[PDB]
């Protein structure tokens, strides 16, 4: 079977594997299920939540528990298993960097700060976060990822690992950048010339060509050029596409560098980060914000004509599924919610308080749309035209019930028709538009009041001119001309509920009647539709 | 194999069963549960429970019914249903006394004052109460102990039962003493010899020696002696550990002997109790206290380089649980829920107002934290260096809740601060101290708001100079150098969950990343974990 591999074209992108497009509806485990015992944990929920693929840690200290005794007896187990399964595998390389810090490291990295040496601050203190100026730390976190790369090429030759994600959520907390007197040489230094060719700046050093911004891109550059190395190193070995996960900084509001994770791929530095890791496939956002506008902003930010849009990790409260939607719209090719597991573990406020059925549920009913036509979806999205939304208002705050409740009845009524219009989309499909709305019954127009809580989201790909695939969740979805039409009249043609079998549409029941009198209207059950819509002369 | 027998080194103790050390992870039977019907609703509790040793009352009345004329049906089925079900025994005598009477006596004796006389009040009223001064008393009460230990010794060669208790909550309510012309007669005399020896006093009558506490060290005195000649008796048979139980005073405002049971082990008459019956092993507290402080207070004062700490009985309500981890903390060899069984009794306001599932499951939740490691705790508790603590603060009353929200909004926050610190528990470890903290996330650093119910409890054991056993309950520990390092830094080197597997630890997962970012976070499920720490040069 050939290679999977990230492919990019007019500034669009495609996921393949086993020669097509592919979405990772993905699960991700807690940060101690890397283990053979606590598989029987991991696998029930994937079950549940209709996963087709797994991320799981795979870590250094495992691996090379004694420098180099090589162990690999953790991964042979979890290919069996996730191919008895018939899932695939994203593996996630915890090892200089997990979290900004070095705890999956080997014992005999971590505690040898002489040769694989900290971050040291300005002030002299030295933060637990390994410099990547350190290279002895650099080949010898190369040399372990050559290994299992090594045991992939011979292990894995129907590649059940899809992706590697090289490095988890790098960079450091507390200080912008090493100020250690092997890194203070360097950033004294001359900018790296092939850095300044590819942003189109003129020579100096840091200082000089940066000015305020200098420490962090700093951090930035000499961190990417590290897990450039590494990956570079790997894929020699078996070229697989592989990624890295950012530690977010708030779009809007982000702070100082260093109170968030400064020299990851955060959306300031991710200029850098393309120029100097051209070998990284993806850069991918770790998005645990909860509100509407600013997770939309995010996938904004990291969807690029340079870089595939992939969610390699997002919350797993109810809140966080119906971001598949705009993901997938976007031309994303994946989404795994963190922490599908039952290990005992709920990495709350982050994520669900509590980690049962329901919370699993909350993803198996969105990922119940897409399973169906999983690679029709995925080639429209990379080859046509694809559109994705949620419902963009947030569930209302307690706050926000206290001062519903104290407001006048005008002020109240002026509040409804406010929530109704926010609660309103339009799409663009061509010669169609469609208006997406939510919360409201399934017969006549009563406005909509959204969902409670929020959840709603849409899904369209253009199969032609007039016609359309839909699936949509808790929300209303109504098609219109996109342009006056001079003397013509419009409708429906023929809505068509059915499914893909063998690449073919195969027609389960027409929708007509009430059922398309009022828009297309989506509860919590899956339905795929094939909407053709027509213009037709009344002269 | 070798008797049970209670050792003592060093000021620590263990109990020993089968050559090693062992802890009891007691369920005690209601007072009338005696008889082979009555077993059938108690083993099921047992089971449910994972109780692995049964506290079970053989009274005086059922085996003597008639003077001379012994029944052992009882014990026989007792021992054979023990053995099918894999579980040892403690056998509570029930005799002379019993709460303070002669209830469980057969009627030949308890309806004979005048051969088996009562206490008599200063005024000359008679109390339903033996006198420990009755000569036929003593030598009835030792006959039969010795048939129940003959019986022992030809039928329980491999030691189902482990231990008995001599008598049941020995003394007097009502009188501080027994105040007869018999008893007078001895209180007027010398004090004897080998008391003066013993205490380091000048010699005298009781008035002379004693004063103000004359009264309630003679009965304390009396009583400990009759119960030693009936426990040296027994031993002469069978050589099994034996105890007295406490109707404990209130440590803290007792009141006046009499009101509480004069003349049993309370903690004013220990050193009497110890200087009077050499033979009997141990004095065990019977707790039914529900607060913290008191509870706590009561572990201290029974816990003493002469006296091994068991908790002879608990009550059986919710709170209760918690206190197993002091127990076993300060080296207690045991610990026993009272009125574990089905037959239609509950002891409430003492224990549990309903008896069903959800009372016994507080109970094996915290005994499924002990079990996969008893043997392996038992002697580090013996040898080595452990921990135990429960969490602190008891449930908020009605009263604190009322006053809570009626409060400012400063003294609200000034109040969640007190709490917070109150509900943060230091020990020191040697090179290490842990934390304890109850009632809060898995994830960052929000301060402890405590468990409703509180219900928390961590216990640690030292393996190492660095490296130490820890299990815990519905609380996060955290650990930390013990002493300022200087110039080095500190991390977590390894957490292993595991298990014992024919003694030997068999790892089953590493807890990292944010397993052990925040403390380690334990809920109600059982992980047994080894944590090792590190200091790390940086220079
Ligand atoms: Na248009
Ligand atoms: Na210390
Ligand atoms: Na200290």
């Amino acid at each position: 079977a050939p290679l999977p591999e990230l492919l990019s074209n007019n500034g669009k992108h495609a996921l393949m594997v086993d020669g097509a497009p592919y979405i990772i509806l993905g699960s991700q485990t807690n940060n101690s299920s890397n283990y053979p015992d606590a598989l029987k944990d991991v696998w029930p929920s994937m079950e549940k939540m209709g996963a087709n693929t797994l991320s799981i840690p795979v870590a250094w200290e495992q691996i090379e528990p004694v420098e180099g005794q090589f162990d690999f007896s953790f991964v042979d187990v979890l290919l069996k298993e996730a191919r008895q399964r018939k899932v695939r595998l994203v593996l996630l390389w915890f090892a200089t960097w997990k979290n900004n810090a070095p705890h999956y490291a080997p014992a005999w990295v971590k505690l040898d700060n002489a040769r694989f040496p900290r971050v040291v601050k300005e002030d002299g203190d030295t933060l637990n976060s390994l410099s990547p100026l350190g290279q002895n730390t650099l080949a010898a976190d190369k040399k372990a990822f050559v290994e299992l790369m090594k045991y992939l090429a011979k292990r894995d030759k129907d590649h059940t690992v899809i992706m590697v994600q090289v490095q988890n959520e790098v960079g450091t907390y507390g200080a912008v950048r090493d100020y250690s007197p092997m890194a203070q040489a360097v950033f004294n230094a001359a900018v790296p010339d092939d850095l300044i060719q590819k942003l189109q700046l003129k020579p100096g050093t840091w200082s000089q060509v940066f000015g305020r911004d200098a420490d962090e891109f700093f951090h930035a550059y000499q961190i990417a050029r590290y897990c450039d190395e590494v990956t570079v190193a790997g894929k020699a070995i078996k070229n697989l596409p592989m990624y890295v996960n950012v530690a977010l900084r708030n779009p809007f509001n982000p702070g100082l560098p260093g109170q968030y994770s400064s020299g990851g791929g955060t959306d300031n530095v991710l200029h850098i980060w393309k120029a100097a890791a051209p070998n990284i496939d993806l850069i991918a956002p770790d998005i645990y914000f909860r509100d509407y506008k600013t997770v939309s902003k995010v996938l904004e930010l990291y969807t690029r004509p340079d870089n595939a849009l992939f969610v390699a990790e997002i919350g797993n409260d109810q809140p966080f599924a119906r971001y598949l939607f705009p993901t997938l719209g976007k031309g994303g090719i994946g989404f795994s919610p963190f922490g599908m597991d039952d290990t005992d573990y709920t990495n709350y406020p982050l994520g669900a308080k509590v980690y049962n059925d329901e919370t699993i549920e909350q993803f198996a009913q969105v990922y119940r749309l897409v399973n169906p036509m999983m690679r029709e979806w995925a080639r429209l999205s990379y080859q046509g035209q694809v559109w994705g939304v949620a419902e963009p208002l947030d569930s209302t705050t307690e706050t926000q019930k206290i001062w519903n409740a104290e407001a006048t009845p005008e002020e109240k009524e002026q509040h409804k028709k406010d929530r109704a219009s926010a609660l309103t989309q339009q799409l663009d499909l061509g010669l169609w538009d469609a208006e997406v709305t939510y919360g409201r019954p399934m017969f006549w127009v009563t406005p909509p009041e959204g969902n409670t809580p929020a959840a709603g989201g849409a899904l369209i790909a253009q199969l032609d001119d007039n016609e359309y695939l839909v699936t949509a969740y808790k929300a209303r979805v109504e098609f219109k001309p996109s342009q006056e039409l001079a003397g013509k009249k419009f409708m429906i043609e023929r809505v068509e509920e059915g499914r893909f079998e063998k690449g073919k549409w195969v027609m389960e029941r027409v929708w007509n009647g009430d059922q398309t009198d009022w828009g297309l209207n989506f509860t919590d059950r899956p339905h795929l539709l094939r909407v053709k819509m027509a213009s037709y002369s009344v002269q």
